[PDB]
């Protein structure tokens, strides 16, 4: 029986009884999501180039005005904005939305994969709205998810009932449910980060990298894929298996995504499918964050994968 | 003044006093490039998922009838056929075409970027057309580029005249023109190469990539990319500078690529916009094939990249 | 604020404190009218002329699939179907829609504007559901409207709240609410009808028309429009004020148009947006049908026309 | 085997051994329509309703229109509905052709959703003299092609030339016009009369009788139906599929009708003569009347043979 985005959460949210609040958000995040995917995939540019006679700062109107629009929210964190967004009173909703609008952008020049990314969390308190209000541990993270814009558009969804993956249709603008209940590979086959910055990686991750590509045994050593741009290379470890590292160093002690609006949301997504992500020295869900563009390292994936990376971790400590 | 890829085109072949038969061929692979794409992006993909109740062979059967039909070709390679195509005596033309119509379609469940590589030859012998007619040096190449499918699908030509890129403006259909006259950086700040086969590395690359990670002159090192899907590496190299490779290891001893359609076109559309391709002991364009589908090592992208590669490579002899 | 069709249905629904059940039936509906929008405007016919080497059934088929697989709903009326179809119980809701899936296909050979139409009731007895729980008056109609695929395609919704117009975007593929509790013009100036049936007139429609052309108090005659396709002439009537009759004439007492599944979520469109509906005999929505393929003769559109055409009526005892 | 109108132009151009003008020409106007069928589905629309926090239809398809003949390098004059004068083609972008064109006919009832269309018709041009609005004067029988596209249901060009005339369906998904019926002939009798019956006070005295004779036949035959979109591309492509006769026919307060002749009446009658129809005025061809002013109106009546022979004989019968 095909299901769409729309369909599926309803059916979610009947389920559970709930008032529909997060389902107008989803909803109205999903249309976010095309008219997104439809200005990345650059639908008239010919205008712009005169057959008549800011594609992240769209990216951001379009979510923030759409969630805004909602109803569900009071809440919004962005890449984009320095401050968190504070939704005015008559749209106030009970929702705190933390999202990057197009991660990957600064490269899209070369037209590589980006995405959207987005955690959505439960205000807890009920004080007059603020900043500290998304100063959540992903732990309370009600929902979280990503689009990818890559050859097709996919947007992963993932809640406690687990991950769902639905390809957008373009012909006829709906989401179609391909993939239920997702699950990661227990081990996987690819490691995942820029080795340019080999000259200042911490020692331990230098041993561990060192020893995909080296095996001690006679397996046969790791592939590696870095495309540069998170979710993508999250999505083809959440597919295929393996690690992404964006780790710490003595340049970055606290590592360079920031943990609101990237670690997180992948954080959940990767922990509903049953994999993992740390910091190296905590679960990235477990971490209290203290400033809402804090950065955080993170290293997820098949959880084998990612216990080895923590035994060369603490043997270097 | 707004161009498309027909009218650029035809503007072309009346300056040049032509017949029209390259125009139609490459007018009829546009037209492929087009159906591909939107296949790509799962244009009805709900349909086969019941809403009322394989990518890579469809792209060579677009690419193969739009060929076919249009009367200018006689010979045909894909990477999906075994054996050359001859086409039927009514049908024939002058101009040979070897192409991939979707290379890294094996990786497409991740939706990594995927793209289409042609080359197009004029046929050299008087003989019947055979398998022979495709065994010429990409030195001898009339018209080479690609159509990635990434954020955007971009059609890149390159012809004698230079490099051009097209944007495909879905909301129309139509080839944009928005790069006119490409030329590569002289140095980039980007290298890319599967790392994973650093256990088969012939020294003269691994002391290379050793002076990308720990610069001599203590410069910034470079940042890695590696997407493992072609069109997309050598798309980014184009656009941004630098240098790729794909160099042999123990399971490819010639290599990965096939030189036919996939090095031949991406070699000639780098030395079209300035930049270098080669294989370690000769130009990717100088290479003389034996074997429609055979392997070759290549290393590619901006000038004083390559050089300093060929510099290296030399001090190992 | 920006607002789309989905948005506006689950705003209205919670407010109303309704189960969901019809939301659920309208949002598989709208991704139906979508899906069906596509293959009108030929999305895909390249493939079908053979570029890599059944249109009212698709239709039916479409909404036949939505329909069931929305668990909202328990009997479906066809225009395309003899019998009423009856729901699978493990999909069965308290809902029956009555609905032409592609009126005006006979001929959409000239590309003539088509549409779909619907009507939906709550289940009457809580037994066996059948084919008598269409068998209502269109006076218990919870909600009605049509999808027009005309220059754009639009979708028209009518229910206690009022009537709103939605735009399908087909670049997003989403329906934007554009028309507010709209309502029709008191007094038009367009008649519509097929004036080829003169020979078979009511003396009571014959005087009619004849005022229309040949106005007694010497005002401007009405224009004429007749598309021939009953959505396109009623959305006409709807936007742009004025009558459209399909009268009862010599040959055919009831009329030709459908109550159940053409007149009356007409004539419901035509009541919430000020305008009336008379079979000349009594207001359609009175009608209490026998048979599901019943037919019915109409008059709608705006009042002072209406009622004017009543007026002759009556004079004819 | 499939065909596209740029690949099928392009086959033509080169069995004729022409310079490419022509097709480049045709290219030109093919995008356009492209464009004009997006902005008339509404695409984009989301963003004028404020998802995210230009031009009216008809200005937007006539800078279309007018830009991509501009750059097409294959025009020197340009006489469109929406321009009181001819447009001369700069000097750096000059070749040899006249096109006049409705960018976007039926436009007064879009409101509805109405069916809506471009027409077109291309000259070549005659005289040696430096162009001007006059060497857009000529009858419809120097055309040396002429078409429509119509945004109905589905988005169709019909490309009438010395060939014949052949329709194109527009493949959104790919953006590609798509070859489905080639040399399209129209019947010798049709079914259907198209006029707007609501003047009927007005009628010239021919146009009642015959009216009369399609509902209330001599031979008790079973009458016509009646059609009138109000929308001419939709009205005569209708009458072109399904046969029939057309009429925006001449009354006394209307003695030279009302449609326009270089851009909408000689089009049309030039795909109607090559499909075997029949295109009057009344008194005369429309494609052999010469215009005076590139804005000049002219009556019309169109389709069937066998229909618009029986109509000039009511014709004639009230002289
Ligand atoms: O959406 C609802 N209820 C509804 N009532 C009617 C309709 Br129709 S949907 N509740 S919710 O808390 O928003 C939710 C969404 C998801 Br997905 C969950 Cl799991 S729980
Ligand atoms: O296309 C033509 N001639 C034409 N005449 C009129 C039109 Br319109 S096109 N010749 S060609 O040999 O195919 C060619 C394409 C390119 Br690009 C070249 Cl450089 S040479
Ligand atoms: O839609 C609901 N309930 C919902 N709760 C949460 C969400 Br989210 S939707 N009920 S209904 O009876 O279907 C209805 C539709 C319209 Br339109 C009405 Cl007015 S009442
Ligand atoms: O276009 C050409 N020739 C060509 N040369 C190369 C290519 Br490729 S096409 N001739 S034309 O005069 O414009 C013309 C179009 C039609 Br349709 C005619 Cl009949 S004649």
């Amino acid at each position: 029986d095909v299901n769409t985005l729309t369909r599926f959460v309803m059916e979610e949210g009947r389920k559970a009884r709930g008032t529909g609040e997060l389902t107008q958000l989803l909803n109205s995040l999903c249309t976010a999501v095309k008219a997104i995917s439809s200005a990345v995939r650059k639908a008239g540019i010919a205008h712009l180039y005169g057959i008549a006679g800011k594609l992240d700062v769209l990216s951001n109107d379009l979510v923030m005005n759409m969630l805004k629009s909602s109803f569900a929210t009071c809440v919004l964190v962005s890449e984009e904005d320095k401050h968190a967004i504070i939704v005015e009173p008559e749209k106030r909703g009970k929702y705190v939305v933390c999202f990057d609008p197009l991660d990957g952008s600064s490269n899209i020049d070369c037209l590589v994969s980006v995405g959207t990314i987005f955690g959505i969390y439960r205000k807890k308190s009920t004080d007059e709205p603020s900043e500290k209000d998304a100063l959540q541990p992903g732990r309370n993270l009600v929902a979280a998810g990503y689009a990818l814009y890559g050859s097709a558009t996919m947007l992963v969804l993932a809640m406690d009932c687990g991950v769902n993956c639905f390809m957008l249709d373009p012909a006829i603008g709906e989401f179609i449910l391909v993939d239920k209940d997702v699950k990661i590979k227990k081990k996987g086959k690819i490691y995942s980060l820029n080795e340019g910055y080999a000259k200042d990686f911490d020692p331990a991750v230098t041993e561990y990298i060192q020893r995909k590509k080296f095996p001690p045994d006679n397996s046969a050593p790791y592939g590696a894929r870095y495309v540069g741009s998170m979710v993508a290379d999250v999505h083809r470890t959440l597919v295929y298996g393996g690690i992404f590292l964006y780790p710490a160093n003595k340049k970055s002690p606290n590592g360079k995504l920031r943990l609101l609006y990237e670690c997180n949301p992948m954080a959940y997504v990767m922990e509903k499918a049953g994999g993992m992500a740390t910091t190296g020295k905590e679960a990235v869900l477990d971490v209290i964050p203290t400033d809402i563009h804090q950065r955080a390292p993170v290293i997820l994936g098949s959880p084998d994968d990612v216990l080895e990376f923590l035994k060369v971790y603490e043997k270097h400590s």
